[PDB]
């Protein structure tokens, strides 16, 4: 278990960007801006700035070469300047190792503290951002798949309850759940913006991340992704989706970049703001909880994910789910799912929804 | 080889309505009525007789109480009175039987010709209709789902080359096919009233009814179909979708009736009104030709298709395709489909795409 | 009255293209390409030839350079070479100018027949052109905004009932018109292709060019126009909308190209296929008529239109309308429009609707 | 100057609902409930009480039968319990009058504080509600025209500044606002939930409710209350739009209620919710700040708003504003406006946008 520190919590506004490290910084750029339409704040040979349609903060995502793809960090804005020492001394208490730098690990941000967190991810905190020209309306700009805001981020870690109670006591509010009727846990969602997350924990073999997300205005912009990765020819990296979700109520669409990153689009999910905001809780084998239509969840979402780096930058070392995988007790060959609970009728036992088995 | 006749063929419109055979009249009602919102014209103890938002004939659909589920009648428009008359003589001429009731088979139609087509299939031509108040501005009644129009039917064929060349002979015009570099044809489109469709051709056994199809105004509405389905906890009636289809490049989604009658509701294809309209041919190992996103076909959408009734109201034998299986082509065990042409990244062998098997 | 010829009509199968003469070709570039994203199949110094996302023939827009901006042509495309034939046999015999030219009048065009019709406007029958690739599914190249086809011509001439009769002898169905209760017509739709309109005649001054119409998917693409033109601060070029038309009931928004045409943005009327397709007559006083939510007609709609040429390349001299005037009629200082009829409470005497009066 | 009290603000989370005097509350719910979809939490012969798609606490609207039409009360919920008690020793600091009921005002609201306020406006603050079934996911429900949340209030207040300055002083930030050359302020947009508002002061005589503004998810869900209201014959009711703001972003309508009560809907602004998020100050010749597209503000909407009760249950005396008309200094006879600054081209003088004066 991870004690409560006795320092107060920094006040978190949001997620804010992450930086991955990407092998081909041209490819990977043609992802990002050619396909999905993102916007260039900065960029030189070895690292791409981007931000979404309607944000004033520096970028939302840097792409920085190195030689093994991965999460460098992810990063959470901060109420105030004073917020990074509260910070700071949040996590030394944990026993975290911590790395300040007054002028920032990135260009655009300033004063910021970098962890290696209880759960072993790089983790930001900073306040001070270069602003830039808010976008929201250049709608000579706009793309028929633009992406708006940034809105998560989702971590595969192995023990989601010893995970959520450390968010929890970071100030991240718990808005919906997975869980089986044995007392397992395979995933959480939890906010500080008033949105259903800000991050959110998956159940498996950790430290990993398992995507970032970014918001588009409307379901057709998430449509439209999906058609110009038809036409560019590479439907292949359209990894699951688009769908509805159950847990979230957003429409949704999972694709991979070139380093095989996994980018949710996403959109109108609902209002967490209030103290009082319910709780759900799903049952794993609600063949609606993942997908509302009951679309199989493709393997490679439970299985996938991209590696983390500590504070020198080599890869942290994987530790395994010992709890119940829930691939295993929905679509393996033991498992099973229902569209009505205890309805025999529309129910799928050892494979997946649809008609379809594990490849 | 079906003959062309001496005798003109029939001027067809366009599609105009189906008459289903149903088990529970009650059952039947609740979903093309409750859940899809399609409006009653007429109906009694035995039928139920239903329009789309934008229909001024009496009906697109008739459903029929009966002891077998079945597709009794698919029923085109014809240009005139006369028209009648030119059907009975094009369909004797081709040696099929006939059946002619001066005041129809169902309520709301008038002079009509029934005939067993070649291929087996129960069609009716008519002119007269009761014309009924078009709903098309009453924004009162609109739902979230609606249906606009009956766009087209969907015929299951052993023969697809057969069945081609005598449905241009009746005067349709092919769209779109799907063929392989061995000679095979697996599927047809092909119209009369300028959309893609107004029947088409899907290589199986048969005669059997794959699917009857309505159409929405935009994107959101089929959305919307599927999220009122999980809300009503009938996530298990979505067959396959929603997505893009490549073939006709419609939105699409399919969903089954309680007598596991097909009904796929699409929107947004292309203008094929001029007689040189140019015809595309997909190859059956495509995996962007049935959904343009890559996603897999599921195995029933293969196999499973309504029975369809004789002039006696008996189900028609079925006869076995000889052919090449394009589930067997493309998903099955010996299958292959590709993203892009010549490479192997994004490509499938025995089985099918983003990472599933046949259950 | 214009007689009925002996000769048989051109099998029409929709309005094709427009040439329109333009001052400034780049900025005429500028407005039809960068602003509203029409593909471009040729261009030189003099001419750019544009089509829409869905088109396979070679163009829908001709922007000619001249000295004075007008319609040069507006053309139909017939179902075949020998209806090219028809037409100049038709044309010949209502004592029209007419001009064959086997290779065409712009390129990409065949056989083509201009005439001066009996209402002064340049229309053009061809049936040869050139094909080029269909952008149907280029959602690589699809805009925010994007143009899908051309959907129609819009003519103004004084008397309405005159070329509505004329039409209807060259095979254009009515579908919707306008008239009050003193014998007068004020509007007329009228259509080949099976939408609500090909042509439509608006009373005024004439023969001038009221507008031509292309088609989004979805109503959302021309919010997207509105919304670009606000971002480009050329929102003085939007000149009505965007609403709902009671006629019709398509989505639309009318903007102003750099010379003053017109050029309308359309989507989700309803099909007209059918022979006894159910027409529908207004009172020019009802204020849903033109605008379904009542907003009122700006003024330059009634007043603003295009000079068209001869064939000879001279401005067509305009004859004035006697008939009443739908502006004055309806939003003039003597005008009175309703909400419903007969009811005084929603009405409007010597204004517009909204809390306007005429600039 | 209002001065800031030496005790703590009340913690406010948002805008939750609106308590209006409506003088015929069958014809009140017709409007809500069955022209707009609101859904009813509780109803007798005196009141009804509704809430939107996504609500979880008791309602968003009150409907009280009363003798005069009338704002009763706006309600803000508080964070805590004790922020209600917080509320009261604010304004009784401030020399307001206070009321408080500790089983609150109105069904499924606690403990409860309302004021009279220093503008005059007639303020609750609550935190205990009932939660009820949170509709979030219940498409079976969904209405093509939705509301899916109460966005915010706006309050027609004389002396902008005054009031700005009392409502930051009780922790609302200034997101946008509309100001002069000359250092007038004729409006301003303020929040708590981070959204572009949660009430919103529009220059002018008051105290007197603007408008009760509500979500919908996308652009079509308003297009379509707009249909609705065009089939239902009472587009004489629609107001104003629909648009795109300037101020906010927002894609908009307002419509009228039986008592001339305003609805605004409304949809995808932006993000607010950082601390230093940037203010944007619009010209009020700006012909794009309150409709984008250019669109003329009607003047009803400059002129008419709804009179508030004091907590007798008598209207607020109304105090005239003695700045300049937003009204008179854009559209008036004396007013102008510009689509780009500096440019006479494209810019109204004595008259509105789009060829229409002042009815
Ligand atoms: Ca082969
Ligand atoms: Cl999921
Ligand atoms: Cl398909
Ligand atoms: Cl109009
Ligand atoms: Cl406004
Ligand atoms: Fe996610
Ligand atoms: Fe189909
Ligand atoms: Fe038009
Ligand atoms: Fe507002």
């Amino acid at each position: 278990e991870i004690p409560k520190p006795v320092a107060p919590a920094p006040d978190i506004l949001r997620c804010a960007y992450a930086e991955l490290v990407v092998t081909d910084l041209a490819k990977s750029r043609n992802f990002y801006v050619d396909v999905l339409g993102l916007h260039v704040s900065y960029e030189d040979e070895n690292q791409i700035y981007l931000r979404s349609f309607e944000e004033f903060i520096h970028h939302n995502l840097v792409l920085t070469k190195g030689p093994v793809a991965a999460l460098k960090a992810m990063a959470f804005r901060v109420r105030t300047p004073e917020d990074v020492d509260k910070a700071e001394a949040y996590y030394q208490e944990l026993g975290c190792r911590t790395e300040r730098r007054k002028d920032g690990f990135v260009k655009g941000i300033g004063d910021a503290l970098r962890v290696e967190d209880p759960l072993g991810f790089p983790y930001e905190f900073f306040f001070e951002t270069t602003h830039v020209e808010r976008l929201h309306m250049r709608y000579d700009l706009y793309s028929a798949g633009e992406l708006v805001r940034l809105d998560h981020f989702n971590q595969v870690t192995p023990d989601v309850p010893r995970g959520r109670k450390y968010l929890e006591d970071l100030g991240f509010r718990v808005t919906e759940d997975i869980q089986d009727d044995e007392g397992t846990t395979y995933a959480a969602w939890m906010h500080r913006k008033g949105t259903v997350q800000d991050t959110a924990l998956t159940g498996g073999n950790g430290p990993r991340l398992h995507h970032v997300a970014f918001s588009t205005h409307e379901k057709h912009n998430i449509i439209q992704i999906c058609d110009k990765m038809g036409a560019l020819r590479i439907s292949d990296r359209i990894e699951r989706g688009p769908g509805r979700h159950g847990v979230s109520n957003a429409f949704y669409l999972y694709i991979l970049d070139p380093d095989n990153h996994r980018i949710e689009i996403y959109t109108q999910d609902y209002y967490t703001g209030d103290p009082d905001n319910p709780t759900i809780t799903w049952n794993v084998h609600d063949n609606q909880r993942r997908d509302w239509w009951g679309n199989p969840v493709v393997p490679s979402w439970y299985t996938e994910a991209s590696k983390v780096l500590d504070l020198d930058g080599n890869v942290q070392e994987i530790i395994e789910r010992t709890d119940d995988s829930e691939l295993e007790v929905t679509i393996g060959a033991d498992g099973f799912s229902f569209t009505r609970a205890g309805d025999e009728d529309g129910s799928y036992h050892g494979q997946a929804s649809k008609g379809f088995k594990l490849g």
